[PDB]
């Protein structure tokens, strides 16, 4: 019997199931996919679109629950698409009669409710693929009923020809030769080309597929249509559809002459499209594709510098120039000789050109310059170089007023602003900025909102400040801000969303000369106007870091720094690209994968600090990935300051691991569970690893997942720990427990056996994304009804948060039921309730299935996870995920 019913949109489960008894895991496992947005309420019954059902069936997480339903097996169909007249005539019409099976191509007639068949009375379902082919079709009928005419076919068929070359479906005579393509996104060639003494860029753009003859149709018009015609070798007729962005984009390419990269502003454009184009461009092109693209057309942006070789008198005719590069790679520098001072004055005039066309890009002999950090300074410097050659030739934190009486720091955010300002007071001559590299926790955002709130009363009359972190901590430093700060003499820019939009330019408004450098993207002189702090993204730092670095900043705050861990990033550029006096790099983790991710987060703050990337990989990188770690952390040391939650333990009350529960042991059925798990793994692979290992964590949790079997569900010592010990804490201090787990069916297990020896249902969430949207409104309000209800009361909640702002103080009891593969995530997950807002003592639990035989899956994950986060104490150590050679030691015993 199925539970669903079969309709024009989806499948359809009432809303009553809840109240079926005999069907509590299906009931559960409907509330999880209405909570992780999988189903829709109609206020009689929840729907699971077609589009949701395909997401629901790729989707891993939900593989094991997806037998509740039953959905019909997907039957292999191939259609073939006939199509009566021309794109031109008004009459054409694309539709499907013809489904064939994909080994044997029998044609088959069934019935149809959606996305599900009805074939010899069983029901079956359209592949993903199959079901947007038909989608595209019914679509083009019903804009044909409305609205006839060429565009309507040309759109229509464009759509019906993507998804059928999806769905491998054929095409009848005419819809073989015709072609119709709308490209959405682009693709941008980049080579290195020579056509005189200095070098060129050739920029090509290209389609998901494009017609052989669409390049030299592009080029031979003067300007871009918003179609093109081109005809085919074979008599094939292709038509080009071009959306504005993309016509966008192919207007800023079209107008480089040639298309051939020569010159700052082509080369700008170059190194950076997205503030040329906008916003809009990330869409049509890939930012992470354009830095692999220069990648691999070896396009890198120099950093240079000049380096006369003084004589026995100080007398000079001699100059080098070494070239720096910016690579995510350590490379050998490359290195000219400046013998004469007439090839010195020809890089000046080089020079001059760049700064004059005021663009942070730069060309000399091939080599590309990157002169945003090339300041007016620097300019004067090398001009009087030249010149003099030629003429040879012949403690306490200062609190701000602002701040709350109600909000007090703690100690160690006092040091920490303290630290803040001394390093302030002394910044533009020797600390350019600095690194803040402590825990999550312990209100990074309060010490830098009290700095940044001292400079703006202490020094009123300097330039307004940056932070830039993702959205929704953007929200966050805005409502902190809000909260601890009266904000009257605090006004606050907040650069996204539709605030951007209406500091923008109008495309056509941007002055003469901006335009003919082919910048079509602008803020309106005044943008910031009398705000002191203004707030943006790093996609928005990306976007409008022409605008940005036009102005002078006096502190910038780049919260979570790791974005800018890349040195070759378009977003690493424009972080670097604005000037500030002091910058500030805000991230728990400075070192994720190697030591130049914490080389690009000091050339972010302290340029010059560790030297060139070249000589501190090979100093600091190549022969440790200690000596040199204990003097990097000696040099890095002044500018950084990290505190832990162990070190300030003081204000975070008694977190204490409970090692009773980690001492379980296997049931003999668990037991040889177990064993013939390892005995047929090794037997099929003599005949993965993460199949085997999942199914360990499987069978050391919950036996009776693997195997339903009646002697597995009662000899689980997990459940049986669990129980008892809800049992202690309910009978003796009814404290709020917390089980983390991220396996849904495991999930579901938990809450029944809550709800059988306890008479209430613990409320599962898995789906904490972002904010601002009404899914996450209803977790947050399950997450207050669970915390406002006195007494005893247990959440199933999932250690995955891809972002922070949901809280479960009320609960001090954090039992980790399945544990992460990360120590740093693990951690993220327990201080959910062990944070600064805790009263009662936090008892983290690690339920750990031991034996005096076998060192089972979680002994040795706990072991691992224990050294992992051992070394993560450590700041200059990258702390990756668990992978499967950690659990080698698994197969041996």
């Amino acid at each position: 019997k199925n539970q669903y019913q079969v309709e024009e949109n989806g499948l359809s489960f009432p809303l009553s199931l809840v109240d079926d008894s005999q069907l509590w895991a299906l009931a559960s496992w409907l509330e999880q996919l209405a909570e992780e947005d999988y189903l829709i309420s109609l206020t009689d019954r929840w729907l699971l679109s077609w589009e949701a059902l395909y997401r629901l069936l790729e989707d891993e997480e939900h593989a094991s629950s997806l037998p509740l339903i039953g959905v019909p097996d997907i039957l292999p169909l191939r259609a073939s698409l006939s199509s009566r007249g021309a794109l031109s005539d008004s009459d054409f019409r694309v539709w499907i009669a013809e489904w064939a099976t994909f080994p044997a191509r029998k044609p088959i007639r069934f019935s149809r409710t959606g996305a599900i068949l009805t074939h010899d009375n069983q029901q079956y379902l359209l592949s993903r693929e199959n079901w947007a082919l038909l989608q595209a079709t019914e679509q083009l009928s019903a804009q044909q009923i409305q609205t006839p005419g060429e565009t309507t076919n040309q759109l229509g068929w464009a759509a019906i020809r993507k998804c059928a070359k999806l769905a491998a479906a054929k095409f009848d005579d005419y819809l073989e030769k015709t072609h119709v393509i709308k490209p959405t996104s682009l693709s941008l060639r980049l080579r290195k080309a020579t056509v005189a003494d200095t070098a060129v860029i050739e920029i090509e753009p290209h389609f998901e597929d494009q017609p052989a003859n669409w390049l030299g149709s592009f080029d031979k018009n003067l300007q871009v249509h918003d179609s093109y015609r081109i005809p085919g070798e074979n008599g094939e007729l292709s038509h080009v559809i071009i959306p504005p962005e993309v016509k966008e984009v192919l207007n800023s390419i079209h107008s480089i002459p040639g298309r051939r990269v020569a010159g700052s502003e082509a080369l700008s454009f170059v190194r950076n499209p997205y503030t040329f184009l906008g916003e809009d461009a990330a869409s049509v092109i890939a930012p992470e594709e354009h830095e692999q693209a220069l990648f691999d057309a070896r396009i890198f942006f120099h950093h240079f510098r000049l380096i006369p070789q003084l004589n026995t008198e100080n007398k000079i005719t001699e100059v080098t120039l070494i070239l720096e590069p910016v690579s995510p790679v350590p490379q050998p520098e490359i290195t000219f000789v400046f013998s004469a001072p007439w090839e010195l004055d020809k890089f000046i005039q080089q020079l001059g050109i760049s700064v004059a066309a005021q663009m942070p890009a730069g060309s000399w002999q091939g080599y590309e310059l990157e002169l945003s950090q090339f300041t007016e300074q620097q300019w004067h410097d090398c001009q009087a170089l030249l010149t003099r050659w030629q003429q040879e030739i012949e403690a306490e934190p200062e609190i701000p007023l602002s701040l709350k009486e109600h909000i007090r720091l703690k100690d160690h955010q006092r040091e920490g602003v303290a630290w803040l300002q001394q390093l302030f007071l002394r910044s533009p001559e020797e600390t350019a900025g600095c690194l803040l590299a402590d825990d999550m926790g312990l209100g990074k955002t309060l010490q830098i909102l009290s700095f940044l709130v001292w400079f703006i009363e202490k020094f009123p009359q300097e330039p307004p400040n940056l932070i830039v972190a993702p959205v929704s901590l953007l929200d966050n430093w805005e409502r902190e801000l809000n909260n601890f700060f009266y904000t009257a003499g605090i006004p606050v820019l907040k650069l996204y969303g539709e605030t951007i939009k209406a500091v923008k330019y109008p495309k056509q408004a941007i002055p003469a000369h901006l335009q003919s450098k082919g910048i079509k993207n602008l803020l309106k002189p005044g943008w910031q106007g009398e705000a002191k702090i203004i707030l943006t993204t790093y996609e928005t730092l990306r976007d409008q870091e022409f605008s940005l670095a036009r102005q002078p900043w006096s502190i910038m705050v780049c919260d979570e720094a790791q974005k800018i861990k890349n040195p070759a990033a378009l977003i690493t550029h424009a972080a670097n690209a604005v000037q500030a006096r002091f910058k500030v790099a805000c991230t728990g983790t400075p070192v994720e994968n190697t030591l130049v991710d914490l080389w690009s987060l000091f050339d972010f703050a302290q340029p010059g600090l560790l030297g060139a990337l070249n000589e501190f990989g090979k100093q600091y990188v190549r022969p440790i990935e200690t000596e040199r770690l204990e003097s990097l952390r000696a040099l890095i040391e002044p500018q950084t300051l990290r505190r832990t939650k162990e070190e300030v333990a003081r204000d975070l009350p008694q977190k204490i691991e409970v090692e009773s529960c980690k001492q379980l042991t296997l049931s003999g059925v668990q037991k040889q569970l177990y064993l013939s798990s390892v005995a047929n793994w090794q037997q099929q692979q003599a005949l993965g690893m993460l199949g085997l290992l999942h199914r360990l964590k499987l069978i050391c949790a919950h036996p009776a997942i693997v195997n339903p079997e009646p002697r597995f569900r009662d000899n689980s010592p997990k459940l049986n720990w669990l129980l008892k010990i809800l049992a202690e804490i309910k009978h003796t201090s009814k404290d709020k427990v917390i089980i983390f787990t991220e396996l849904r069916d495991l999930q579901r297990e938990l809450q029944h056996a809550i709800h059988q020896n306890f008479g209430f249902r613990p409320v599962i969430i898995n789906g904490d994304s972002s904010t601002k949207s009404q899914s996450q409104n209803s977790r947050q309000r399950l997450i207050d009804d669970f915390q406002a209800q006195p007494g005893f009361g247990v959440i199933i909640l999932s250690t995955v948060a891809v972002g922070f702002g949901v809280n479960v103080q009320k609960a001090n009891h954090v039992i980790h039921f399945t544990r992460c593969w990360n120590p740093a995530k693990e951690d993220q997950a327990t201080d959910r309730a062990y944070r600064i807002g805790q009263t009662k003592n936090v008892y983290v639990y690690y339920p750990t299935v031991r034996d005096t035989e076998i060192t089972t899956f979680e002994e040795t994950l706990d072991d691992l996870l224990q050294r992992r986060r051992a070394l993560a104490r450590d700041m200059l150590c990258a702390t990756p995920d668990l992978n499967c050679a950690d659990f080698e030691t698994i197969l041996k015993g």
